[PDB]
DNA sequence: TAAATTTTCTGAAAATTCTGAAAATTATC
DNA sequence: GATAATTTTCAGAATTTTCAGAAAATTTAG
């Protein structure tokens, strides 16, 4: 019982202290207290984290790990489990152990634990071990981590959607204020500007498309105001441009 | 089994976390909803306070003093002494007796609950002390598994507090940054024109004649239009042309008039 | 047994010609198709949505529960039974009477002990559009009956998908039209439309435009120009009654929405 | 043989989901539907319209190379064969080589003496929408094969009917818009519209509206208001270029037609 | 026919988008 | 610093735009 409390404290410090799929590292944390390999999948099937703590046989695993994508079939199979399942044998297709070697670990047992945020399935955790099976304390720890990770996923996803919605509203609000010639100039300049940042000469392109140089300057200022870009004058070397809002080039090409 | 009951209790709290997040609600005692569940699952009285003492949730399921204690619940503020006493403990301290000053039971009525037991758990949402949970029970003691469950509840509540504060901080800072970024793109004459225009408007919205102000401050009429357009781009204002009646303006960003006068 | 199957599939194909011509005021569109399917299968047939809203039915056999007749009248199946059948991914046939997915009343479970039931789900794109329920006294469903059942299931599924896609696209096009209209009104014109249709307080009627214009401090001609810009986009239908005022009729239903927004 | 038939019908039902869209700007949209049908029946399959336009095909087996390839490339079957199959009215199967309705080339008839072919007509709302043609060497079509063939036939028939209904409805909406808009312009506004779009001499461009207004003795406000009435109905897209005039773009293609009328 | 409205057409003050010269800016040598 | 090549600020005008305002034109009841 004391060790259980210690493990819960270990995980509390660990997890609490764009992350580029952090959960992989987080999986290691979950493994340590349970001394087992861990896998984490989303509701769509996209792999979001894994840790091969024990002596695995690489192969498709090495790749599914490298490619950051689990086999579509197994991931779409676990999504319907609804509630927790424990001590699943090796002969079952729901096993975490690679089937390439089922004779190597017949004693292995595996577990599936679903993740739920605000009442919707956010993902699933998978654990696997040998010799002794998962008892209740291990399930307590598993669901502890499940709920914590559920809330972290919900937080990151809500923040990301809010960010993209604000950025898209900004882009639309800005483009709806540009004039005809200003919009043509924006198209021309950002078509010449290969990439999100660089340097170019605005007056030359302005002469190439038949628009007065001041109109282009004013357009770039209307964009700077709404934070879509950040312009800086290089004098005789031209103007330097950097795109801050990422939803801009898409709505422009559209 | 002790472990079986523990697992069942953790599941009972998980199911409420799923549907009762109530993330839209930011009303007085947001977590009190969270407090009720914890009081029931432990079959004990529960209180939730901030590091300063502001009450955020409570449940007097069992027999309480009420006469002198109800004043704290109604005013939603615990006594400064007890809160500053719980602030001294770094880590969890459980099965505290009544003779200790850390007791959750009333000092008015101490002989009514001679065997009463109480537990105190500090809260650290972001590795920083945000508050503390207080539990109180009669005779039945706290074993190890219940401590696991208590710290479970502490950790869950931490992130809800973290979000409640983070959203507003980011929102207000975003509002101020928008105005700063917009004003930093106007030229000297354009900025002077904005100052003149919004001092002449004297309101959150209204109507005026831009050409008149332009002639009054010695700036070309087109510069005012262009400046208001630079503001429209950033969603700071909403301008509408009324032709012979002038221009209509509406201030969307509330941090704008403030950043101008300063 | 196979020739009769082909004949029945052809008999269902033949009726699609006349059934495609539909009237929304019938309140029971697929009912015709339900009768057809009941007839070739000599069985009770029901068609429900994913939520339980009834879309078609036929009482070949006796239900002996005035409680079920009401279900037909109210055009709503019990939410519990619908939520039980909604979980079925694929077709299930020859369902006994003891099962809760049975179409028979719980009053009469021993009254029709041999009764069998079949459930066929309807799908389109990646979502469930509804469900078909078949029920029989003693006689069982064989494989050929299931072939015919799924034939009808697919036909009705795609007809439902088309009707709903048509409705959705129509209303979204109408809403884009309204937005395009308000984006051309001026400040005073937009305020004027608000005033007039708030004073109209209905879907159609008659009023005096000059009075309202004077009441809100706007020139009378501005009202005319705004309402004409609305008529141009087919959003309304205005006609001048001279000294009796103007008559207005709202054609586009998505208009009041863009105003209230 | 009934279970096997049910299995085949279930796999094709599973395939109906995949399409999951209706823009379908493809050269031979039903070609996908043809491929599936070709595989399950292990026979060559062709899908043509009532006029002969090819809509989908799969040449699994040997067919003439030179002249028959032009039918696939040009996407048009010979007028004689199409008008011969349009007369069939009902399904006919196991058609020998001596019949003119044969799917095999008449150049190479001595290569495939036993080849058989089947024709299935497509019907929407009592109208022939097209025809499916199937061809096998030696092996014949049984009753279950016809059940499956007509199963696919009805699906493709309703898909054709839906796409065609959408095309007609779109053009009718476009035609109604121009008349509904022009019926709201006044005399002077109509004169201005005529003058401006005769001056534009094209589908899009730039001009000076005030100049034209003075040139025909009409107030500039009339032109602005008329172009606003047109913008409201999405007939055009105007944008102000200030000192450079007004920019115009014609969205509705039936507009210039109704003006020249 | 006459009141009682609704449309049409004219006028004018203002707003707006664009050209183009004078002034500030950065950079190279 | 000196000079070239840009960027930016600033003044201006042709045009567009919106609204106000009096005829005309239009129904309805008479
Ligand atoms: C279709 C339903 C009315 C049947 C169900 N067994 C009931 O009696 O409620
Ligand atoms: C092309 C075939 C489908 C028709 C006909 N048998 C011919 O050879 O032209
Ligand atoms: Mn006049």
């Amino acid at each position: 019982m004391a060790t259980l409390l210690e493990k819960t404290r270990q995980v509390n410090e660990l997890l609490q202290k764009q992350a580029e799929l952090p959960y992989n590292k987080m999986a290691m944390i979950l493994g340590d207290i349970l001394e087992s390999n861990a896998y984490i999948i989303s509701s769509s099937g996209d792999l979001l984290g894994y840790t091969e703590k024990l002596d695995v046989n690489n192969a498709r695993i090495k790749n599914m790990f490298k490619e950051k994508k689990f086999p579509q079939g197994y991931t779409e199979a676990v999504d319907m489990l609804k509630v927790t399942e424990a001590n699943i044998p090796i002969d079952s297709d729901l096993t975490a152990f690679p089937f390439e070697s089922r004779e190597l670990y017949p004693f292995g047992l595996t577990t599936i634990v679903p993740l739920y945020g605000a009442g919707k399935r956010l993902g699933t955790i998978i654990l696997a071990r040998v010799e002794k099976s998962f008892n209740e304390d291990d399930l307590v720890l598993a669901e502890y981590s499940a709920t914590v990770v559920g809330m972290q996923i919900l937080y990151h996803q809500s923040r990301t959607i809010e960010a993209e919605v604000r950025s898209a509203t900004a882009v639309q609000m800005a483009i709806n204020t540009l004039s005809y010639s200003e919009l043509k100039a924006v198209h021309a300049i950002f078509e010449a500007l290969d990439g999100e940042e660089g340097r170019l000469t605005a007056s030359s392109i302005a002469d190439e498309i038949g628009i007065t140089r001041s109109v282009i300057v004013n357009a770039l200022r209307k964009l700077e105001s709404a934070g879509i870009i950040e312009s800086r004058s290089l004098g005789m070397k031209g103007t330097y441009l950097k795109v801050l809002n990422q939803q801009f080039i898409k709505e422009l090409e559209k």
